[PDB]
């Protein structure tokens, strides 16, 4: 039998009040189900990118993906701990990412890292805000967490940007453009 | 710009016939998706689980989905390594998983254990059915692997079945139903 | 062909009378089958130990039989360097065991732990005998490591009386007895 | 009180008919008691070994006997999973153990490793049938389970049969036959 | 003088007929000449290999050779032990391999990598010739290490393909051929 | 205020040897000392601001070699002071005293960067060579032995640098050539 | 040919407008070069300390100047993923550092360990107005970033100003000044 | 098809030293290469073959040396490829640059195992001294201290397998001597 | 509700009487109150120690309370283990420890050191009076128990007295006396 | 100029009386010179022992030694402690050793071994003399010290002699004297 | 009762030297190993002895030397018996062969342990230096090369020495100068 129930509030033993978990554990579920689009996204392009540089990416990919593993691990104990009921379902989290996943199909390496790049960018818009958030709620312990959260995908978009930028030690003998 | 469609088998580079790949791949595509929901409710699990065995749960829930995540791992890149497309959206993981999902909520953590024990067997049923079938197709890589997460898969069974039994040290002062 | 008879005790190279490695390496066999009889008792006991508190035992199971086995190496290569030749053989084990060995087939959690606590007592009965008898016979190395097992053994004693101890979280809110 | 009666085998949560875990957990109590005659045995052989060649076999010895303790460890958490009640009291070991125990007293080296050789070969009789039955039975974990123990026990039997062979070093200056 | 000659099979402690340890070594040595064979052809292009992604390519030609090195390991202590004699002459590893190492001097990446492939996809085949022989005989230690190399035999064969990939990151910028 | 030893002078030194001997070797290893200084910032640099289509590969391979590059620096500061000279740490004495001229300032492209840092060792081989030969016939075997264990990993580097700039790669099999 | 200009910002992958960016890269710079110099003189000090507390302080300047070289490999990065040009030539080094680096030569242990505290002020101060400027412009990640640098570089002035405390053991048995 | 180095060659360096130097260096890397892959071989033979009463300590002994053999091995393929040469890899070229000619196929005695290591290790100990002694005259420091390096490990090797054929046992206290 | 009283012996599982527990336990408590006491203070001496030997002592003091650390948790739990109620009350440890403790302030280098050998001293003192009780009453794991911290807490002795010595490397170029 | 003379005992700070530390300090100096005549006994034969089993006797001397220079370290650090001046000089430690070191050459494996159990033997004979003074001295420390290094000294012997038994795998095919 | 080796005596050697080269070079050895085995004893003294307010650090540094001097001792002593000599380890025969003499029994200051411990670090470079030239000179490679390891750990535990006798302190500050 159920004992909480989904988009409900329960007790913290935090001193939070409420009116602040409410809405803090409601952005967490957002961040929660968007890192674990990533996830999925990340760890499938660990398992199909191919080409000249798939050794490098692949390394990055899984990297990358067990450092958002790590960031959902955090999110989804805190959620819990202010009252809140994490997200789970394939279709709730369908629901709640922040960023449509790649479909289904093995697509180019530039296009993998470029969809990477435009998914940790939506994450780091709505991280700002839920951060924002909590600082004015009232919430430190949440808004170090995200801000902690901040700079590691901040530095994963930084990564991704430098995959994609038009440099090579190839076109020192290969045909530009 | 796709280089390779989902439901489609490509080439692979170790030998074996597509009327060998094709069905392997796709029985490996049904259980990474039944991995990942079952990482995604073992994970839930860690996050949610307390009460008096709070401790023991947590900690068993984490190192259960860990050690989900390494067949993942596995079955993903052999999948791709076979000339398959490994699935990786929440709509198609829905769709392949071969037991349903725990609802959205917070169940007791006896109904919790009861869930993943039903889980567990229903991944048990499957991988000996595509360890068979890998066997018959001679594709012994495949069933090697399978009898290798089998074993693990069984031991966690094994041990949700222990947490399960009807016995405990308080039986020596509390009333028994 | 043998070497050494068993129930003889030969030369040592430690410079200490026959009168002093018989009554010790005599002792030394009387514990070291009572602690392969608990090293068996300890091993079984996590192999099918169940119910509620079930992962904190099989813990404390594997943790318990492991320091055994270090108790066991310890005393066994000591009475084989004093002249003396340890027991290795099921029937002679069984004779000399200080504690009679739980029967077979399955009990509960708590009557586990209880024989378990049994046995440590009967075995913290003989080290402190054999502790003295070292003592008053000069073999202070004989002494300093029934000493230091003493310690361990005592400890295992008080975490498995901790286990029995009629309190519980779980009084929050059952029936007690 | 009792729960579980030695030789009747009880649920199981791995999805196996009764009619496969009687027969394999039957043969995991003769292997673990052959092993943990096996693992008293390497360890007396431990404790007792002298002579010239004293240092490698002492060390020989202890790998083996941490190897085989091993086994017995996969194997009675299996055992126990399976629904069945693990063999631990020296009379009935004594009973089901597929080689004679090495008498008491001290041997010779060769006689040692030789005693050793025997009990490994009696063993890797044993596992043979038992991996054929539980192939033919449909058990592909308990197959899988005893094919690594199994590699690793023809091991140990190779390691043993070099420690026989009739060369030495001391040939070149010591008198043959 | 010598104890065993090349070519033939002698005893062995394992209990096995010379029916099956005759046609077992024998295609142990093909497998052993030819990752002795891979194992030089590794190295060489970890050694040699320049260009663009030269770095990511020595490290994997690195992780390749060492993990050659460890099959070699098993297969020639096995081979021995059931009573074969391992090759290691230069003249007769030749004779024996079953693919043609890369010629002397240094080849352009992509040719290093499909030689390597080449040469996986030979072994894979002999491989699985050798693991159904050996099933088909009762040698299950044999046919189970084989299978464990397949798997990672297998991995290989999928990396080095992943590397020939038409695709790049560099086709955002560079002239396609 | 008060100084215990002034740059460009030579004290004593606990190992028994001649003033002939530590002076031309610690002003030796006062021009190495400096160039790797420059090396380090600029592989540091390369680390930092590398990106293209192999830049995974090139950042971990400019960090490697910047804390390779640090290491030679710790035993050279170190055998410097311990031989009586006095180690330079200043910008200004840095950039007098290295052996190459550091690359300017701004983001080049990968390959400027790694032929700028094999130019960049080969000066530093060429000193060290000269460096290590003064010491040999100086009579300073530990001196001699020290550079020869950074010479190798120098011409390591070297020889790694070479390696990323050759006209090679996978891509060749699907991409026009020049 | 150049990608990027030295003083100027280029675009960035983590949605900063180049208002927030271009004030933050160019303290980042400050700071970075104050961090060089301040990194080259903890590390002269490590070279040249002599003295009786000479092992103490030689131990805790190699400490520092590799913390301190965490802190740069930290700003770098940063600087550069907000599309920064990060400085690195002596004579801009020495152009942007915030305080003037110790003369050539070797100094007392005393004035060795004043200057580099008055260094970590003057740093300490930069990077708190630096850290202000940040979180008025939205930059959560640089601001955050700087108090983590902060804390520690306080932690090291705190260190210096207790070598500097006119207290001793040889105060018992020595002439005071 | 295309090759970028044809075996027999030097191409050049990145590290200033010139052909006079590199193509005689390079040469007898290679033959020092094929030598330790012969020896790495036949410890590793070794390791799989012994049997007998000291078979334990041979058995860990013959895995320790070919996995150091195996470490020389990478260090000297990596510098002569390095220095602009083609490390030679195939069956037939490494048997005819070998040094020494590797113990045939069957297998023996421990000690005649051992004696035949100790041969092979003393061959490759005269060709370093040469090759060493080379690197020096022709000014290539980084080689003649790799050499040294390399060869201090294979005399140590080699004192080992002398002191396995000693004629001394525990066993003459109890056994009838020759 | 309370379940032992303080000043109260309760059962112990390791057949030691009563009449024997009530001394020990209340002698453990006068040590673990000191302990503690010592260990506030070494912590306090690791905050605020200062002057030219400052790194030395702060990490000598940091070593030392960790030590007694390790004291008080051994301590603690055998003193429960025998039955008895371990002090942690600041009133009452202040009533219990065996020396008093250094008032607020901070004092020089010599006086805090001279402070801690004092504090070691009036703790060994105790610790070989409970030790001849223990060994009188027939606790050996006790008197072995404080054997064991007793040649710890002489060390610490000993290294405190080296500090105070009347040495110094810079009596060779300062004023003595 | 001289702060402590050898032969004379000083102040110590664990409330010792100079008629405890004068003979236990005194008793430490023969111990430390006779194990620093073994330390260069065993590090001897460790260079020099060769033959047959050279192998396993070079490993066990280096480990013996490693063990005698611990007992070395904690016997000179507590001597001092205890306010003695420890033995150094070449000349003094001759004086002081219990037993007389093998002559120079290279005497036989099985010479070297009975030297080494023999001056095992005599230092046996002086702990236990010394650590029963200190027992009756009230020193528990140094006696608990003695003990530790007794217990290891006498493991050492043990094994000693287990190297000279006349056992042999060889026994089985070469000529028995 | 019956010797393998007489001491004084060189023996064959299986790397290939000539008993020209070996006597002089075990010789040397010898006196090496004998005084660090005294410098060994030296510092472990120190280690246990020193006191006063720099205890600390000196009490560290001390430990670390006498453990590095061990790592030499055995390269020596394994070295030495390898190439066929017999390596001293009686303490009259050490006394004799030392090439600095011990400090005398009793426990002196912190600054004169530290004097007395670079006057032996000093004595004992003074020897490497001449034994690493002469075997140099006799083609030794091997020996040479040990040599230049172990001298420039020496060389820099007189560097650190010499740094703990320097005339300057924090306490300079705050207490009377000389
Ligand atoms: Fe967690
Ligand atoms: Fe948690
Ligand atoms: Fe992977
Ligand atoms: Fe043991
Ligand atoms: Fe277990
Ligand atoms: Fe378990
Ligand atoms: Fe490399
Ligand atoms: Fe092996
Ligand atoms: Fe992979
Ligand atoms: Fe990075
Ligand atoms: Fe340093
Ligand atoms: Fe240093
Ligand atoms: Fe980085
Ligand atoms: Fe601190
Ligand atoms: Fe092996
Ligand atoms: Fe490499
Ligand atoms: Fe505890
Ligand atoms: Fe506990
Ligand atoms: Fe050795
Ligand atoms: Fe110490
Ligand atoms: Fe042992
Ligand atoms: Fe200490
Ligand atoms: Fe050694």
């Amino acid at each position: 039998t159920l004992l909480r129930n989904f988009g409900n509030v329960y007790d913290n033993p935090v001193l939070l009040d409420r009116s602040v978990t409410a809405p803090v554990t409601e952005g967490f579920n957002v961040v929660l189900a968007s890192f674990q689009a990533l996830y999925l996204q990340y760890q499938k392009h660990h398992f199909v990118v191919e080409g000249s540089e798939f050794y490098s990416l692949h390394e990055f990919f899984n990297e990358s993906y067990n450092q958002v593993q790590d960031h959902i691990h955090e999110i989804g104990e805190r959620l819990d701990g202010l009252g809140g009921v994490p997200v789970a379902t394939f279709s709730k989290l369908a629901e709640l990412t922040c960023f449509e996943q790649e479909s289904e199909g093995v697509y180019s390496s530039r296009q993998m890292v470029e969809n990477d790049l435009a998914a940790e960018q939506a994450i780091i818009g709505v991280i700002r805000r839920q951060a924002a958030q909590a600082e004015s709620l009232g919430d430190r312990g949440t808004r170090y967490l995200y801000e902690k959260i901040l700079l590691k995908t901040e530095e994963r978009a930084y990564h991704l940007s430098h995959f994609l930028a038009k440099d090579s030690l190839t076109l020192g003998f290969v045909q530009a453009a």
